[PDB]
């Protein structure tokens, strides 16, 4: 019914008004919650939305366990899962030396191999502290996913924060990964999944925010920002709002494109509905029809849904 | 492969590779017979393909009769029909004074309202001789669809070529038209409608021809022209080909777009599979990335399907 009509509309528009208006039409779909609701409806969405192929570790601190997944077309393929050794401290990591495995969403940045035998066949390095941790002034470093001792020793019951699993299993995950980055979701006790409604609200808001930003609609853009907002460099809501008003008043032409978007539910002490959003951004600005600024960057947002409203709490 | 799949593919491509690749994909659909077959499958296609809302008169010289239709979204709504008076001569109109109602596809270009009472309430002026008639060097003029004498006289069984119907019905048609142009399809004895297969072949060919033209593929462009080809200004195939060879050798970049497309079966005395194609064309040419030429024009083609091949027999 509407599939034939939607296609025809695009096809007519392409010939009558050109490819640019086709692009604008497709953008209006990406900004529509009901578009995402339809698009997400038969996807495996519990661990979030993943535009392209991605790999996901999921750690339950309490059990403790480590699961590993392939995600393609937002469909999950569980590779394996085992028991795991974790830090001895419950709740959050906040301080160097505090013995906690952090709770939240992290990134595996690299693989170390020339290690002490304690660490097993390899260590996958997480990015603790992540942006959220950093803006909350939490300290420490060197939280890794690694193996059991090559010594045979199997003395400890608890790590000092790292996550440890059996070495044959670990090497299998490495073989699947093939040097690609992976996400890590670490939670405590119970995991509350991202729903399709939440993802549809976040995704549709993301594209609305982008359109408001690009088109220069100041009041619409600012509405996405939580009054508690912190920018990656420490800037707070009022200074940010002030700076953006000035910038928007220039009315520069801007083309902004997002790609490889991921939206991942962010486990937290208070069970607020927090999400981590990460994507690549191609940003271009113009002055009197000439390119004045261009960048290609990795953007990060932390987003809250509260009282059924989406807001940005942190941005890089 | 269906409309849903095509929409998913377009959006996937836009997200993954951007807008240029989307354009190329849409081009490949427009050039694809099976794409058109899918869009056409549930539409009323016997009197042709019509992108926008149009009005159609259909005249059967033999009966004689006149029908009036509205077409929207390629669905036909019959407004009314009646007997009509027509010219005394059967077959084609080819000469001034030959008393023949022409066979073919015509356009109603204007309404006349200050006429001899013989003509009744109004006359719709047809464009006889049309481009096809003109390039066959047929003569005559002033073929109208008009009413019956206002004094109530009924002293003729035939006109000299005009189509005449009762005044109240004709007024009702004028009220539906509300000043819009209309097409007139006139046939004798039997009407041979355009099939969905024929319209699919013509529409895919039209877009293939356009892209061969725009990209400067001389061989592929030329294959669409019938060896009997005549251009609107009298230029024949050999001079045309020679000229186009030169033009194409320059390798200018061109962007061409077709809109408000109609494809209409063209009744003819030989019962050849002829079609009239009319559309708005946006044409742009560039030299060293600067716009050198632009036009917005009404194009006309007459096309034949013979031996299962589309060919252009005439072009404006």
């Amino acid at each position: 019914l509407n599939a034939s009509d939607r296609l025809l509309e695009i096809m007519r528009l392409y010939q009558k008004q050109g490819l640019e208006m086709v692009g604008q039409k497709l953008d209006s779909y990406l900004a529509d919650k009901s578009f995402w609701a339809e698009e997400l409806q038969n996807k495996d969405t519990d661990f979030g939305y993943y535009q392209n192929k991605q790999f996901l570790f999921v750690a339950n601190k309490s059990k403790p366990s480590l699961e590993f997944y392939e995600i393609e077309n937002n469909m999950l393929k569980k590779i394996n899962s085992s028991k795991a050794l974790v830090g001895s401290k419950k709740g959050d990591k906040t301080l160097e030396g505090d013995l906690a495995t952090p709770i939240g969403v992290y990134r595996i940045t690299q693989k170390l191999e020339r290690l002490d035998q304690y660490y097993g066949v390899l260590a996958f390095v997480t990015n603790y502290p992540n942006l959220y941790d950093t803006l909350k002034k939490r300290t420490g470093h060197g939280i890794w996913v690694h193996g059991m001792p090559l010594n045979g020793d199997r003395n400890e019951l608890n790590t000092k924060g790292c996550i440890a699993i059996e070495n044959p299993l670990l090497s299998s995950y490495d073989k699947v990964l093939k040097g690609e980055k992976a996400f890590l979701i670490t939670y405590e006790d119970k995991f509350f999944p991202s729903t399709k409604e939440e993802l549809s609200m976040i995704l549709s808001s993301l594209f609305q925010w982008k359109e408001a930003w690009a088109r220069g609609d100041f009041e619409r853009y600012m509405r996405f920002y939580n009054p508690n907002f912190t920018r990656y460099d420490g800037m707070k809501f009022n200074a940010f709002k002030e700076y953006k008003k000035r910038v928007f008043a220039k009315n520069e032409k801007k083309n902004i494109a997002f790609s490889s978007i991921n939206v991942i539910p962010y486990p937290n002490s208070q069970n607020k509905r927090l999400f981590y959003v990460v994507f690549d951004q191609d940003y271009k600005a113009y002055q009197h029809n000439k390119l004045s600024y261009s960048s290609n960057s990795q953007k990060e947002l932390y987003i809250e849904i509260e009282n059924n409203q989406v807001s940005i709490i942190m941005e890089k």
